[PDB]
């Protein structure tokens, strides 16, 4: 499908990478995509997000559960339909009322139904895909903090109005958001996955070549689609082994080292930045066509896992060559 | 998912040994937690789940019973897959309706099967693992009441309204809040027999350790406990200079613990109960001139305090003379 | 012909846009669709203003006297309209201009103006980097692929209509 890879670039290689890092591992966190919107993040998400193998789930059903047998009750789908549909990405407005996010019970449908009185919020509709937050800064903290938490752990958590409404919630958390507005709340931009570097200065190129593959891909006469499809299938290929390697460590006496000295060099400690650089830059082999293990693995998952907090330095390369 | 290293985790010389303590058995007492937001209390209770090996239990089910034959009759169990599964770690919020706590009950779909009419509560979710508290200082006192008893015994008691309903729900109870509000609930102090905080380090020693546990992560279940097995020591001498004074002080058949007792021991919930007694007691000590709030006085306060919210039926007497 | 319901009825009457003269550079599409662009000549000095008053007391009933004395300023008012027509199809020629674009919309599922309105303001940003002085059908059926899918059936059918 029309995805854009690195075939030909230089500049946006932090937003593939980063955006393809946590499509496998949900664990790495929320994606803090820095810079304005007008870049056209959600143009570029809605294209390169199609390389994921089309996910096998229920028509209509909102969480969109493979087999029946995995519906919740109160997503009573009629059309237990189980066929095939591209990764549902949903662009999360600025400003949306929290209620509508992850959703509500209403009581008029609740003494008439129960639990099947749950409203698909936005979350709701989003399981197993991408949620394009607009602006990170210019929210809510409580919106942020949420969104995080069930990007990580992975449940639509709505324990309100009256019962204890809740259900798998596995997406790419993808928050975008500008530059940085005032420091506003470094809690929250800790718990982040990765986050494009602004520092690093990029292309112009990539804008027009966005756009077209935005245009060739709605009615596309079935040739990008086919195209870039076993491409996509290549990157998925790699994806698995990155998961297999996951909760292994090929190198013990390397990874570890250069990482942590890494992360302590720059000033950027801190338990959940360092782990999670260690995972992110053994999977991002996989991208790379390669093992697993690599200093250079380490070093740029960095510039992206420790850019999203206070205690960073360019002196990345000048520590660990 | 990617979790903390429990044995890593930023010193801790009392929480880790704690949490160890009450896997072996939770009659122990519930694990009060001191501290500050920053000890990240939670992150240790979870930590904690990680490294306990997964527990066999049937898949589609909260209680999580191990075997098929052990499923409550309320339970509509659909996927009877005996599987094994993480251990279970529910987080209580402050605010959160006592009917989510136990479980819901509604009306219509009671007339229609009461049997099936039950929905099972957080605490069902909690079974055979850990419920961590948010802060209890301001919590509702029914509810950490509840939870604490719940932890004791070890049965989810639902038996209102004429319904007898129970399940299984032995779990730790980690209590969490800010260090003190003032002059809050000494019952508090009693139940939560392992009254514990969590060291933080300031110096370096663990904070090295931390780094590079987090970045390469052995796998090693030994190594991952080895060099901390030495410090299980000091925490050991923490408690038990604790455990040295406790009875002296506050001795046996007088103080906190027959106080609680008295009102468990009946037909009521506690805490709120127990509060008023211990009040009451007090003040009529004064006026006795009794330094030591004998049981004596308890019981006499108590034919009044707990009476008019408690369905009185002798008892007491047989109990604690 | 929404919602399941294909109703329709016929609707064959004359449409008569009204307005202010320009609120401020307003959607081109009007001036497109609108082919009789016309106005309100008001005579300021006598001619006409003597002839209303009569006509307006009296009030004759003869068709024939109704209409006699104005035929010949018909000539004139046709003069105006051809002067138009004379030099339309030159500046906004055929198979581009607004005339394609609006086309586009409605031979298309989907309703039009909003549409043709994207469709122009994006093919003629494209057209100003091209450095294209004429923004040309190519560009508008580019732009139209993107400005008008998000809001549009699209079912192939452009090719065929508008190559």
């Amino acid at each position: 499908r029309p995805v854009f890879p690195f075939s030909a670039i230089v500049g946006q290689e932090d937003m593939k990478l980063a955006l393809l890092l946590t499509a496998v591992d949900p664990g790495i966190g929320g994606v803090l995509v820095f810079g304005d919107r007008g870049t056209g993040k959600s143009t570029a998400v809605r294209a390169l997000a199609a390389l994921l193998p089309e996910i096998e789930a229920v028509e209509g059903c909102p969480v969109s559960s493979p087999n029946v047998e995995m519906i919740p009750d109160w997503a009573t789908v009629l059309s237990t339909n189980v066929i095939r549909k591209p990764t549902p990405v949903v662009d999360l407005p600025l400003g949306v009322s929290e209620d509508r996010v992850v959703g509500a019970l209403d009581i008029e449908r609740a003494i008439s139904k129960g639990e099947k009185a749950f409203e698909p919020g936005l979350l709701a509709r989003a399981n197993r895909g991408y949620l394009y937050i607009d602006e990170c800064n210019l929210l809510e903290d409580h919106i942020v903090d949420l969104l995080l938490d069930v990007a990580q752990s992975g449940e639509n958590v709505v324990e309100r109005d009256g019962l204890s409404i809740r259900h798998p919630a596995r997406f790419v958390l993808v928050g975008s958001g500008n530059p940085e507005e005032g420091d506003l709340r470094p809690q929250l931009l800790d718990r982040f996955g990765l986050s494009v570097e602004v520092l690093s200065p990029r292309d112009v190129e990539t804008r027009v070549e966005v756009i077209r593959r935005r245009d060739t891909y709605d009615a596309d006469p079935k040739a990008f689609l086919e195209e870039w499809r076993p491409k996509d299938m290549d990157i998925r290929n790699q994806i698995l082994e990155a998961r297999e390697r996951l909760p292994k460590v090929e190198a013990p006496n390397t990874a570890l080292y250069d990482c942590a000295a890494l992360c302590i060099a720059l000033g950027s400690d801190g338990l959940r930045g360092e782990l999670t650089l260690l995972r992110s830059a053994r999977a991002l082999a996989a991208l790379e066509g390669a093992t697993a293990v690599g200093r250079d693995h380490l070093k740029r998952v960095a510039t992206m896992a420790l850019s999203h907090r206070l205690r960073v330095a360019r002196t990345v390369e000048e520590t660990l060559p």
